């Protein structure tokens, strides 16, 4: 099946999932030049004080922290969205070098890695349904680069050794995830798809300008997981990106001059 190996990964996907080279990929290049300012574009609402995080998970291609979306507790809303979208879980992408890691890039720079706020919009009842709208999610991506400790990671980097191989799981129940946002808000924007298989094009994504800030430490610990299950031959999660796809038929929004 899909992964991120030489026989598996970004190049294989078409076959099992030709949408792969559909008109609203994602990730992306932002071309910070030529994206355009949309001054009609509303400020980022992120209310996520009533979070209630459950359980953390090595799903085999990345860790998922997912929260409870029975209720409207965690949500977004305004930029460029109508409605209200649920936080069901976040997740990261990294590399095995700190120059490499994230999926979109900004003039062709790549980051460590890039956390992913994911979002499904509530008018489609479950997330199972609204992966099959265009727009059925709006998912939260936000750059890392190695520099200082972003405290707010400390929490799920510690539980990460009792997540090592793909099917384990943990309780991960408290977690703030106000503690994983930069400052700024500014954002682009562009309507895509999900980066991993089935690639459903479903989602509004907005990606924060402003990076946070991750220890080598902190990363590094990302890079000890694994793809594989206990008793296999061990190989480390390290590089579960896809590249830039092509832009095509589409324009990115700023939020911010
Ligand atoms: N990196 S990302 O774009 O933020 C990202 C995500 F946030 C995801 F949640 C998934 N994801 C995994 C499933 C399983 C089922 C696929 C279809 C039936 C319901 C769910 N669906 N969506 C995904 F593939 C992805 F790439
Ligand atoms: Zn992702």
């Amino acid at each position: 099946h899909w992964g991120y190996g030489k026989h598996n990964g970004p190049e294989h996907w078409h076959k099992d999932f030709p949408i792969a080279k559909g008109e609203r990929q994602s990730p992306v290049d932002i071309d910070t030049h030529t994206a355009k300012y949309d001054p009609s574009l509303k400020p980022l609402s992120v209310s996520y004080d009533q979070a209630t995080s459950l359980r953390i998970l090595n799903n085999g291609h990345a860790f998922n922290v997912e929260f409870d979306d029975s209720q409207d507790k965690a949500v977004l809303k305004g930029g460029p969205l109508d409605g209200t979208y649920r936080l069901i879980q976040f997740h990261f992408h990294w590399g095995s070098l700190d120059g490499q890691g994230s999926e979109h890039t900004v003039d062709k720079k790549k980051y460590a890695a890039e956390l992913h706020l994911v979002h499904w919009n509530t008018k489609y009842g479950d997330f199972g349904k609204a992966v099959q709208q265009p727009d059925g999610l709006a998912v939260l991506g936000i750059f890392l680069k190695v520099g200082s400790a972003k405290p707010g990671l400390q929490k799920v980097v510690d539980v990460l050794d009792s997540i090592k191989t793909k099917g384990k799981s943990a309780d991960f129940t408290n977690f703030d995830p106000r503690g994983l946002l930069p400052e700024s808000l500014d954002y682009w924007t562009y309507p895509g798809s999900l980066t991993t298989p089935p690639l459903l094009e479903c989602v509004t994504w907005i990606v924060l300008k402003e990076p946070i800030s991750v220890s080598s430490e902190q990363v590094l610990k990302f890079r000890k997981l694994n793809f594989n299950g206990e008793g296999e031959p061990e190989e480390l999660m390290v590089d579960n990106w896809r590249p830039a796809q092509p832009l095509k038929n589409r324009q990115i929004k700023a939020s911010f001059k």
